[PDB]
């Protein structure tokens, strides 16, 4: 009883760049209760185990905080799908979750797996109606464009800052955003393809985030419905660059926004330690 | 340029309990920056470097949370001799610390170290002096004993519980105890050799913590000054059942009050995990 697990640095190419998720593989001996306890151990953000497919999928895939399960995270799917690679011949990889089965095309370079892209559950959206509470927490006067929350497993708020230099400089109140439950905050700048980003959020656990790639998609949505881009037009978002964690996640969104098909998010990944555990 | 390194179970015989820390071997060629990056990567409590001594000691010993160096810490020092075990025949081991050579004694089965006791740092103390707010942050009336605070690096206030399930009924204020800066606070309750303790630290960045080694030693003084053990009687200390890490220190601490001599504080410890890093 002992199981290999790796470290992937997701949306990075370079090892401490990116976001950090550790893979357990080979967990189908594994009760619950006991992937928490393992999730909690490691305390990192998030912790994946790897079971047998159920529905038809290549794998079922169970995402763990330190503290309870998630049905759905962009950085941990990612991490996940990139260390499977090292396992497996397969061009594409279907892993089953919560939200369904989430298909992911894998990229490689002489056999080892280097990024990947997924196609994320549709998110839905509307406007938040805390305005004016949640700008007097990030300390700034007003958004560029309208403050919206998305959902799609995790829910996701859209804050934008004039410059990438207002958005480097923000200070936000960890205090007051703390009254923002059951959501992440999201700060942007940017222009054209080019955009960068900042997540905060208490209810999640952090004080800010390398790189949210649940929100990397409703980003793409935000942008293509506010006039920044059209829909299926790329965008580059680079994520983490004050707290020294640059990630870099590309998004597309395709269709309309009253009738989006298709919110894949791509990046890099690299491997930054493997291990093994005693149970 | 690759390191192995260990997590250790300090305080614990069994693996998933005790509070962890990983123990990274051969460090030498890490600039300290590069330390500070790789802990923050783990994001365990404290992450340890094993360096080349420059004092007479066996190595020189490193300790980082995921944001900043510590000058000491007990359960990361703990794990650290126990991994380090693994390495040498010798039944003493010396690790330089920022508050100088800490003396460990090694206990051994077939070659395998199970547990260590250290000489620490010899606290200071005096009343905190905010006993009024403290309580109200911890939702009790009063204390049993004086609400004092020790020094050896750290800094952990003891306030003292009329039973056990008192201590354990405990639903601390965290946003009002996050008033207490550079500080840890510690409960406890128990009688003779026997006590519980549940540590709650804002500043050090924990809700709730396993396994405050620092904190034993001190809880020794505390318990020998209030009249409830001697000078120079052993206690056990059980920390972290409320939150399912149970966690066994023993601490000892021989003279007077007015004057000290040896402030030892002992452990088991187990390995959860071995892995290697690519960098
Ligand atoms: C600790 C915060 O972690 C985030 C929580 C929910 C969604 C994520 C993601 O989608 O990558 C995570 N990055
Ligand atoms: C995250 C909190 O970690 C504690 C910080 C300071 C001292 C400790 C110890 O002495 O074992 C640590 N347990």
């Amino acid at each position: 009883h002992m199981h290999n697990y790796v470290i992937i640095d997701a949306f990075a190419s370079v090892p401490l760049e990116g976001n950090p998720v550790a893979v357990f593989f080979d967990a189908d001996d594994l009760p619950p209760a006991q992937m928490q306890r393992i999730a909690r151990e490691m305390n990192l953000s998030q912790s994946t185990f790897v079971l047998k497919p159920r529905n038809g999928g290549d794998a079922l895939i169970r995402i763990f905080t330190p503290v309870n399960e998630l049905p759905f995270a962009g950085h941990p799917l990612l991490g996940t799908a990139i260390a499977l690679g090292a396992h497996t011949d397969n061009h594409r990889l279907y892993l089953e979750t919560q939200m369904g089965t989430i298909a992911f095309e894998l990229e490689r370079q002489n056999g080892s797996v280097i990024a990947a892209s997924m196609d994320q559950p549709i998110p839905t959206w509307t406007a938040l109606g805390r305005d004016a509470e949640l700008l007097k927490a990030l300390g700034i006067s007003d958004s560029t464009f309208p403050i919206e929350i998305y959902h799609n497993g995790p829910r996701h708020v859209f804050v934008g800052l004039p410059s990438i230099d207002a958005l480097s400089a923000l200070h936000p109140d960890h205090r007051a955003l703390s009254n923002f439950h059951d959501m992440a905050i999201n700060c942007f700048a940017g222009a054209g393809r080019r955009w960068r980003s900042r997540m905060f959020s208490p209810a999640y656990g952090v004080v800010e985030d390398a790189a949210t790639g649940s929100a990397a998609g409703p980003l793409a949505i935000h942008l293509a419905r506010h006039g920044q881009i059209e829909f299926g037009q790329p965008v580059e978002i680079l994520q983490g660059v004050e707290i020294g964690r640059p990630s870099l996640m590309f998004a597309k969104a395709e269709g309309r926004a009253e009738q989006l098909t298709r919110v894949e998010v791509s990046g890099n990944g690299v491997t930054f330690g493997r291990g093994t555990i005693v149970l």
